[PDB]
């Protein structure tokens, strides 16, 4: 094995290059919303600009997945990244509730890796995970959530301003 | 011929000539526009401004394609300027919508230009309407046709606050 | 179609459509290159900065094709981003060479849509292509050229130094 | 007991006392090796520093230590340091090498430290080694068997530039 390599299971290096395939997809997904929110019929430029933020933080997640995994003497195996399940968002507060619902996938992966790093009695990989993606994932849900509830009350989609007046206040 | 002519046809001097008009309407177009939003019962004053920005580009944009008729030693001639095709341009939306029209009539206008600089090999007078003209043109497009977009879902004109607001956030 | 979309053929769209593909594997490619220098029994941490840097960049050359899509009234549409074609990539010097090959391999991509663009009478998008990729790639490709020439004349990678000291002098 | 004492195991306690010998012991190995490269017949200044600080940090470890023991209510019981297994560390790779196991071996002692707070549901201390420990001993192995490798591939120790180099460019 690597000559760094010290209490890390087999299981775990693969469940961590999972995770970088899915840190990956996930930022594809806010690539693809923010491109929508750019479209000439949409046009809703702060959207785009909260998603393209979206789309290179999840880079960047899944950049510090690779640092982990070689210093840990890990070997990093990438796959395909899979395009979006869709071009077209719909609207806003379509695009958030995706979002909301896409956080929470990313969130129930990190919580079945922590199992897997407690079961293998890796604390140093629980700490990484803890420190640097579970109070991130909280933070985000509970943004989107918020961001939902507001388009929702203010009457989105089918209120006309309401996305307008929420692309300004909230978003910008 | 003039002495610094090389490599000039007298099309192009022709064809340049007339897109000198077609921006000098343009910028006229735009005045009344901006004019018209400053009257007491339309009352748009970001709308006004907006569009008399329009105006000031498009005189710019005339006074450099008489630059360059000078520098490839072409003459300039000058033809009536028309007046625009209404006085009152009925809503923010309205006017948007009439600005994209126009917009895309220069950038028709502009395209026929590059393809006459094309048949002609005339390479200089090619890069010079790519380089200060085409992009111009095509941001123009992309900006009107997200502010008619934004308009529309908003519910101008109908809707009455949507114009206000829309003065307030996005041209404010 | 668009309200904005204006000269914008269809083949011109689909094939905007792939490159952006392209500069996503490419950004993808450079990602694996740039984790493979930071193994531990590679370690050579300014070959991994170089490689990031590439990765980074061809990412934003994707963002600024998605960015004249939505621009000319295109609709974009993506694709899966297949994984790249090894994970070890054996040496600087061999990483240098797969990079030379690609670039070539994305110059050459870019060479046909200027020649679509070119048949199509579209000067916006040829002008595009030039001012934002043509000048860069050619310099991409010289500067890797470069790289290759001097680790091959250096020794590497049968000579231990050669890539420890050029990873100090050339890329630190 | 203490009055500050709660929910603070006897084992635990005692673990830590073991646990600020082997700092100790680490700091006393590395003085070592910074004296070896500091020998006229050895004279490799980078390396002599870089042992020097590595002494520094592990004193300071083993400082931390005795704080937690106090602030807990533990008492700090303190036992022989060691002298190192050696006087001659025979070449900078091999000093490398033999940093590298020790630091190895101080994470095995504080991964078993981490699974006795772990059985005894202290999660005070095992917030404690994972915040201050963990993760800098990952960093410590990373950084060492990169040096290594690096060392490895220029040739280390019988090609007599390499330490030499090395010590000026990665070290200096
Ligand atoms: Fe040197
Ligand atoms: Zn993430
Ligand atoms: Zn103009
Ligand atoms: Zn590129
Ligand atoms: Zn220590």
């Amino acid at each position: 094995p690597s000559q760094v390599r010290q209490n890390y299971h087999q299981d775990a290096e693969a469940a961590i290059n999972r995770q970088i395939n899915l840190e990956l997809y996930a930022s594809y997904v806010y690539l693809s919303m923010s491109c929508y929110f750019d479209r000439d019929d949409v046009a809703l430029k702060n959207f785009a600009k909260y998603f393209l933020h979206q789309s290179h933080e999840e880079r960047e997640h899944a950049e510090k997945l690779m640092k982990l995994q070689n210093q840990r003497g890990g070997r990093i195996f990438l796959q395909d990244i899979k395009k979006p399940d869709r071009d077209d968002w719909e609207s806003g507060l379509n695009a958030m509730e995706c979002a909301l619902h896409l956080e929470k996938s990313v969130n129930q992966s990190l919580l079945e890796l922590h199992k897997l790093a407690t079961d293998k009695n890796d604390p140093h990989l629980c700490d990484f995970i803890e420190t640097y993606y579970l109070s991130e994932q909280v933070k985000s849900i509970k943004e989107l959530g918020d961001h939902v509830t507001n388009l929702r009350k203010m009457g989105a989609p089918e209120a006309g301003m309401a996305e307008y007046l929420f692309d300004k206040h909230t978003l910008g």
